[PDB]
This record gives C-alpha cells, sequence and structure tokens, in this order.
C-alpha cells in the first residue's frame, strides 16, 4: 500500500505543477520554456482585453452623460551543468553542481541507469589553519567504481572504461529555485537512503530522468 | 502499395488531427495538456478582442451622432492506467482498461516491443444462474507468456521473470472519447488480425506507442 | 578548448534560436509546428489589443471635445523524406531529399547511430551526348556497407541484413530554408569531414537526430 502514494506523489510532481525537463534534452528544455513564456503572455494579454473593455464601458457611460446634457440644452541560484558519457549517453551522465556565490564550491553527482548506480562526490576547497578531487578526478572515478559492479554486464564495463578516458557532451544547465546547500543535501539523501533511491531510479529512461531532477530538488519530499 | 496508403494513413493520425501522447510519458502528456489550455484559452482571447473592436466602432457611431445632434443645437469515459513492467520499462508495459459504469468491468492489454508481442484479456466478473482472471493473476500470466517466445533472447527471458515476481510501475491514465464496448474491440481488433498488428507494432519506440494508442482509438480504422 | 565552443554552438543551435524536431518523431514535429502557431497568434494578438487600446483614446479625446463644444453652446523548399529501418528502428535511418524543380534529383542520407556510420549516395540521373542507383537500390547497399562494419556486433549484422530485405518505415517530411544544393553540400560535409561527424554523430540518441538535422541545415558552420 505504502508503494501506492509512493507512485502517486512522484508521479504528481513530474505531471503538473513542476516543468521539469528531461536533462538529456536540450529541446524539451526549450520546448518547457517556450510554453511557460506564452503561458505568461497570455495572462498578459487578458488582462489587456479586460482593462480594454473596462475603459470602453466607462467611456460608454460617459457617452451617455454628454448626450443627456446635450439634450437637456437641446431645449542567484545553484546551476546544474549537464553532461552525457560519449558511451551509453542515454544512461550514464553526470551533473556537474556550482554554488552561484563561492569561487570553488561545486559537487559532482554521477549516474548509470543500465546498473542503477548513483555515485555523489564533493568537489569544494577548504583551507584550515586554526586563526578535493577535481572534476575529471570525480568524473575518472565515477567510471571505476561503476565498471566495478557485479551487476555490470562486461560490454557495459568494456564502455565504462572508454567513456572514463574520453571528453563527455555538455548537455547545458539547469537552474532551480533552491540553496546550494539544500540541492546539496538532497543529492546526499538520493545516494544515503536505499528506499528513495529504489524509488527514483526506475521506470522509462525519460521518465527516470525527469523523476531524478524532482529528487532534486525535493529530496525525500519527492514521496511526502 | 496497399502498404504506403496505410502508412499515410497512420501517420496523419500521430501527425496532426490527433493529441495523443505517448504512454510512458506523463511529462509528454502534461505538455499536450498545457498546448490544448493554452489554444482553447487564445481562441477565446480572440473572440473577446473583436467584442472589444465591435463595441468601440459602435461607441465611434454614437459619439458621431452626439457630435451631430449638438452641432445643430449649436445653431465517463473508460480510463486506461497504465504500467510499465520493472525491467525493460521502456519496452514491457501494460494497461489496464477500466468500464466508468461497472463494478468489475475490466481488460489488460499487456505489450513486449522487443518481441512484438501484445496479450489481450478479459478481467470482467460475471454471476450466471438462470433467473476471472484478477489484474495481478493476468500480469503474472504475461510474464509467463512473453518468455515463452522462442524470439525472446536469453537475457530478455531472464528479466521477464523478474519483472513477473515485481511491483510494475504505475504511469498514469490515459481517458479518449469511446465507449468501453468499442475499445474492447479495438483491443482485440489489436490483438486477432495479422496485419494491422504487424503496422502497429513496428518502428521507433516513441512513434510506436503513439501509434499503439491510436490503434486503441480506431482499430483497424488507423489504417482506414 | 577548441572542442568547449565546438559543444558551445552546437548547443546553441538545438537549444533556441532554431525549431528542430526529431526526425524520428511525427508527435514532436507537431508539438513543434503546434508551438510556433501560438507564438504567431499571440503576436499578431498583442497587435489587435494595442490597436484597440489607440482607437479607444482616441475616442476618450473626441468625448472631450464633444463635452466641451456641448458646454460652450451651453451658455519551394527541398523535402526531407524519413524511412527509419524496421529493425533497430531507433538508431538505423534514412533520408530521402528530393528536389523541389527537377523530375530525377535526389539524394540519400543513410545512418546507422549503434556504429556511428553515415553514408551519402546522389541519386540524380543525367544524360549525355554532346549537343545512378535507384532509391531501392541505395537502400539496399546502404545495409550491406553498415554490416561491413568491423565495429558491428554480430548481432547488429543479422538485422542489418533482415532491414535490408523489407520495407523501411516512412516518418514523413522536414522542410528547412535552404536550396537544394546546399544542403547537398551539408550532406556531403557531413560525410567527408572527419572532425565534423564525430562531433554530430555522438551523444544521447534524441539529441543526436536533432543534431544531425542541425549539421543538415548549417555543415560546419553547425560548429562556427
Amino acid at each position: 500500500y505504502g508503494e501506492s502514494v509512493k507512485q502517486a506523489v512522484i508521479l504528481n510532481v513530474v505531471g503538473g505543477g513542476d516543468s521539469i525537463a528531461d536533462p538529456l534534452s536540450p529541446g524539451e528544455n526549450d520546448m518547457v520554456h517556450r510554453l511557460k513564456r506564452l503561458e505568461d503572455e497570455q495572462k498578459g494579454e487578458i488582462i489587456r482585453t479586460k482593462h480594454n473593455a473596462q475603459v470602453i464601458a466607462k467611456f460608454g457611460r460617459d457617452l451617455e452623460d454628454v448626450y443627456k446634457f446635450a439634450s437637456r440644452e437641446h431645449k542567484q541560484t545553484p546551476s546544474i551543468h549537464i553532461y552525457a558519457a560519449p558511451w551509453d549517453s542515454d544512461s550514464v551522465f553526470i551533473f556537474h553542481v556550482i554554488s552561484p556565490h563561492h569561487l570553488n564550491e561545486s559537487f559532482f553527482l554521477g549516474f548509470d541507469l543500465e546498473i542503477e548506480y548513483v555515485h555523489y562526490e564533493d568537489l569544494a576547497q577548504h583551507w584550515h589553519s586554526l586563526g578535493g578531487r577535481t572534476f575529471r578526478e570525480a568524473y575518472r572515478e565515477f567510471f571505476n567504481l561503476a565498471s566495478r559492479s557485479t551487476m555490470a554486464s562486461d560490454i557495459h564495463k568494456k564502455r565504462l572504461q572508454r567513456s572514463r578516458m574520453s571528453h563527455p557532451i555538455y548537455l547545458g544547465v539547469h537552474n532551480y529555485e533552491l540553496s546550494y546547500i539544500a540541492i546539496k543535501s538532497n543529492a546526499m539523501q538520493l545516494v544515503t537512503d536505499e528506499d528513495l533511491q529504489k524509488h527514483v531510479l526506475r521506470g522509462p529512461l525519460h521518465f527516470q530522468r525527469r523523476v531524478i531532477m524532482a529528487a532534486l530538488k525535493y529530496g525525500v519530499k519527492v514521496m511526502s
């Protein structure tokens, strides 16, 4: 039963009430932006039309009075940068999440949906004296960990290893309305909580990539 | 040649003239709904604008008369519930079609596009004295029949068997404007008529899932 | 570094600034057409509304004068036809590009994204006396060349061979604003220039099929 309501809330986010595009589709991202602009303009046009109706009605009244009178006298946000792996591009991809106001505050979130694996790493740099993997390293590491899975197909492992030594494909940026700290916590919830993870990392690829974004925006509340 | 016109009519349905969303994409379903609302509002705004133009013109005329006058004196529907299999989610999915006005009138339609198999079962309950598989059973049965295909890859069969003992992923509901009896007949046409079936169960996955819905709405008329 | 700007310009085309639909999705093609119509109508409605505001304001002024007056006296384009292979439909597809004003001027462009292969052939007929593969042949040939790739999976080769002897699935027509000669040159640039090709034939399938169209519209300028 518990499963029922989980599915229901998840489904409600990625249906209406959230304009989430597939992170691997810059085209769907454009389309979602275009629908939003159209909605916003249409609201504005409704306002203008009603303004014009009111001005018109007021002039009708004034016209009546002028008739009568004459008649008498007649007589910033965290940026989520998206990269697909050069192999199995639809299933293997990486987020680079950047804090808007710290030079070196960011984290990595890597996904292999073929084996349903997610890896998080903090990339922040912090100096301490009483008074830190690079992005590339995190990328390379991620392919090693994924190729480790016993669940990984022999052929899968081979493409993971080739992606590891190749350049990823940048697909652009998402910007949602939450803090660095919140998205960071969401990302870690995604990796640490096994239940949430099993609910997010499943179903048709297109839907699951949107659900991933929903999980980034809400964490466990993606099933609230 | 006959093939040509078939392709043409099929293509015409899933192009314009039918707002069919991919059943496995709640996001595309939302988008199609949003485009419809925008179209509907835009028609209404066109009407309001023209109303305002007419009222304005009428006031122009009235203003003329007032000028002249003063101048003289100057001197329900079946619900299609959609579930993806937990494995091969993009290719293996199930419809539960529910009659709007009978407590226990529904049917199952299961699809495996990897092997291009479709299975129909009536789930209705009818008592008879002169005066019936459950949904779960139909689900379990479906994976058995599919794993039977000689055409099924060894690995395919294994995931079918795992899906059989796992919980499917609900992706929501479609509601089209036809009767239970008609959609039911369409579903059976889909399974019984080999020609229609070969025309519906092919091509890129996204397109084929939309064509499936078109077939549910029109049956053989999907190629008329 | 050079890679960076390439990715950036590519991404800019298939983001905004170009309404490119996935060639394998007649549904997305319809949707893109619908968004365009809505945008076009909304611009027109904005114009009508402002016209009405101006007419209204002018009538307000006129009304004032009538009040005052009364008060005193008080005392063609190349067509790109799209066909998916009957097997591996999402990855194996063919363009038939037809000149608008020559009976027998067209070319073939075949793609297998599984092995990232593109094949171009001129299908034009030209008679010469001082004073030519068919479409089918080009189709059949294409599957032979693709099944030749050493990179091709054994199973891949088998489906290529079956597609070769079967009928492709027509998915419709795209029409972009360029000449036959230009698109023809673009198509050949795509096949001859190894760099462009490596930049176009990669990433998630949906994105890569859109990038292919972008390459057809711009050639090397797709990375300018």
